[PDB]
């Protein structure tokens, strides 16, 4: 059994729409067609697409078993996504239109901080870390410290900005790739100082793979790609006035720094960790066995909510 | 909890790709990536959707909440899908991709019969139908004849081919539409008798509803398009040494012929049903209650499959 379906109720158009006597009339019909979108916007990223999907197709001829393929590829990402997996966003990062479309929507006018994807790690649940005090219990990595200063693009500090942040171990992995998630590790929720400075203390993040095993795993196989991101620090900050950002600091000396498969990687957030070698500063920054940490000393810049869309609008006229 | 991901073996691509440090930079090193891809087919494809895709996103300027809203559309439409619904073939069709695809792979060679799209309702079951004898019920709608004769582009008649044929009833369904399915109705299977022949009785179809109730029903709402298909008779006609023709027929006077929601419609394919009111010529041809019928005459001409083939390929050399 196959349900009835119902008429929308939208009548005829009447629109001059020839029986096609070749295929580019279809193309042409469809385009008359989305002119009676009402929402101008809506119309605009409807004929856009349209004229880009039946180029597509034209200009490679694709074929109906490509076409069968495509169908039944998009079919099977939909069908894996649950609470827990978005093949689908993991599809637009593997193919760059996830970072493409955070860069245009956060564009890092004076000197502000770049954003970077956020990838499916981010917790809502991270523990209230004080400035100084550790993302990361004692044994999950090589010691990290993590300081600097929020401010305003025009340099004034940002006070109380929440900052969140997290990684992974020394063993790749994220809290929630565990059995046991007795209580959170490596993420932590932190806020700025009266004077915008933050510190905090965490681990060397390292490499690892993004889901291979489903549709977009198969994909970049047929293209010759790995699925790995290099190493990366997350961190997320808000502040009532400003531009949510949404970044990641990515240390040099990773071999994956220049193919990440998700495109978070931008030259401004490479970061060259500083090997600290002064086993009584280390103490005292409460590394508890002490010896030597990488210091990542690092500014986040935000940029006023009014700046950013003034900017998003005024770029968006050029294209 | 997540899965561990593993990594997929490929290793750093030995490709300058230098760290974006502008949005153009993320396009530039996503295509030379793809140069790696080994099949040129696939690279080719790739590359192709790629800038199309970065080009949509460009022109559009594409906003964060417009690219989650397509994300969650997207994913909507794959969850739909089950082996009874193809809300994937359906968002294609209506956005013309299918219609497209399907007229490039069965070019009308030599003024072949033109392909229109399948749809959802062909079964593999249905009855076979003696020429001349009927596929719908006494009381399914008004009454049909269909005859002709199945021939190669050269004239040569077309013996035993099969012809599978299928259509609404005057209430606009498909017999798998019903709660009572004990036997198919309105569908049969012919074959071409010695001379190429084929006739049988039927009904005049009617218009009717795609399914709107899904991530495809609300787009159309948004493009103030409507969900309607007008009058067909389907036809997929089989032969060894030929194309398959998968087509329909659309008779004249239904007021959605120029606006058809799949783009199955095409000139060649829209036929003017010819009223014989001869009650004596109804009751010769099988109809019980005599009075009249709508007469569908039209010759299906296939193309050789060599031909076929060479067609395609050769028109894939402009493009
Ligand atoms: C907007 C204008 C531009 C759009 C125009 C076209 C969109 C629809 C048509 C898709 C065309 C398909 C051809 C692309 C091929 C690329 C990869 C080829 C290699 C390959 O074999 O890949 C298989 C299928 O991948 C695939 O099927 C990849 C499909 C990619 C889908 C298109 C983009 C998805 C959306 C991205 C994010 C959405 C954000 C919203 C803006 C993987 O399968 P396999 O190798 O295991 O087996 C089948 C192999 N013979
Ligand atoms: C070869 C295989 C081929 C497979 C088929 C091709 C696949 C191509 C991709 C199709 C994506 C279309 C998704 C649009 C969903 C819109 C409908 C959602 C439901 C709903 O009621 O949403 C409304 C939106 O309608 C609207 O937005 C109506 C306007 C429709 C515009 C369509 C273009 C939008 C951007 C899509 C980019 C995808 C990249 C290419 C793969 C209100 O929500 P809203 O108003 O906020 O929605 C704006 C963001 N779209
Ligand atoms: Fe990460
Ligand atoms: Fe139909």
């Amino acid at each position: 059994e196959v349900d009835k379906a119902v008429p929308n109720g939208i009548p005829p158009p009447q629109l001059d729409l020839p029986y096609p006597d070749s295929p580019e009339t279809i193309t042409d019909n469809l385009l008359k067609l989305t002119e009676l979108t009402p929402n101008p916007r809506h119309r605009f990223l409807a004929k856009t697409l349209i004229t880009h999907l039946h180029d597509f197709v034209k200009e490679t001829s694709l074929t109906t078993d490509e076409w069968m393929t495509s169908i039944q590829f998009l079919t099977r990402v939909g069908q894996i996504c649950t609470p827990v997996r978005q093949e689908f966003i993991l599809l637009s990062d593997t193919l760059g239109v996830s970072a493409l479309v955070d860069a245009i929507n956060n564009p890092p006018v004076n000197g502000a901080t770049e954003s970077s994807v956020l990838g499916p790690f981010f917790t809502d649940d991270a523990p209230d870390v004080a400035n100084g005090e550790s993302i990361a219990s004692e044994g999950k990595g090589d010691y990290m410290y993590v300081e600097g200063q929020v401010l305003s693009t025009d340099g004034t500090p940002v006070p109380d900005a929440v900052i969140e942040t997290w990684e992974t171990d020394a063993k790749g992995f994220y809290d929630n790739q565990y059995k046991n998630r007795d209580h959170p590790e490596c993420r932590g929720r932190l806020r700025s100082d009266k004077d915008g400075k933050f510190a905090y203390r965490a681990v060397v993040p390292v490499a690892y793979p993004i889901p291979g095993d489903g549709p977009v795993g198969e994909m970049l196989l047929q293209l010759n790609r790995h699925n790995m991101r290099p190493n990366h620090l997350h961190l997320m900050i808000s502040a009532p006035g400003y531009n949510t950002l949404v970044t990641a600091f990515y240390p040099e000396g990773d071999e994956y720094l220049s193919s990440d498969a998700v495109f978070g990687v931008k030259k401004s957030l490479v970061v060259g960790l500083e090997e600290v070698k002064d086993d009584s500063e280390a103490r005292k920054r409460g590394f508890a066995e002490g010896g030597s940490f990488k210091l990542l000393k690092r500014d986040l810049v935000l940029v006023p909510e009014a700046d950013s869309r003034k900017a998003r609008e005024a770029f968006a006229q050029e294209r």
